[PDB]
């Protein structure tokens, strides 16, 4: 297990995102699945050059899973999925840049539903979750284990669990008061008005 602190500017966006009275949190799902859908672009797009890279799973999709008993909510997809590089590193350059545009915007007036212009969309998952824990599997690495309950640093582990083939995970550890994200009617009334029109099957799961 190792930790890491993240960039001054992430750190500075994610206490934005706890700290900021903003009632309409629904807008965190839109980005975790925008995102899914975009991973699984990048496995669509290597894969027509090199064919067996689609070898750890053929099947894109996306799958959103709630268990009320841990109170979580999962969005899990079969994308390109994240290397230790990802995870430790690049992760964190990329969002860089797209940070300090988003506060730049907001203190102008814009409003954090337009986080994911600014390609740091995921963060919005702090608007809901306590902590966050990713698990992910890209094909020229093996299965990592990212976590955060933001507060300035994360965590990376090997993942010892359950084998993905490739993609990534991302549970949602809810708040208490935000377990109407586990309910049925509710994630599909989001789903349907936010990502109605992804190039991907979405299947919510059952309890
Ligand atoms: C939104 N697209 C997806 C595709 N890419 S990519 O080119 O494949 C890439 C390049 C990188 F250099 C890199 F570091 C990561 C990724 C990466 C790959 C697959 C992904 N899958 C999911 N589902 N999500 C994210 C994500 O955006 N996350 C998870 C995550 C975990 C912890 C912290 C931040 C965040 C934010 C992913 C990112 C670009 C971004």
């Amino acid at each position: 297990v190792e930790t890491f602190a993240f960039q001054a500017e992430i750190a500075q966006l994610m206490s934005l995102i706890i700290n900021t009275f903003y009632s309409n949190k629904e807008i965190f799902l839109r980005e975790l699945i925008s995102n899914s859908s975009d991973a699984l672009d990048k496995i669509r797009y290597e894969s027509l050059t090199d064919p067996s890279k689609l070898d750890s799973g053929k099947e894109l999709h996306i799958n959103l899973i709630p268990n009320k008993q841990d109170r979580t909510l999962t969005i899990v997809d079969t994308g390109i999925g994240m290397t230790k590089a990802d995870l430790i590193n690049n992760l964190g350059t990329i969002a860089k840049s797209g940070t300090k545009a988003f506060m730049e915007a907001l203190q102008a007036g814009a409003d954090i539903s337009m986080i994911g212009q600014f390609g740091v969309g995921f963060y919005s998952a702090y608007l809901v979750a306590e902590k966050v824990t990713v698990i992910t599997k890209h094909n020229d690495d093996e299965q990592y284990a990212w976590e955060s309950s933001a507060g300035g640093s994360f965590t990376v582990r090997t993942d010892t669990g359950e084998p993905m083939g490739r993609g990534t995970k991302v549970i949602l550890h809810l708040k208490e008061d935000q377990t109407e994200y586990l309910e049925e009617r509710r994630i599909k009334e989001i789903v349907k008005k936010h990502s109605q029109f992804i190039g991907y099957p979405i299947t919510l799961f059952v309890e």
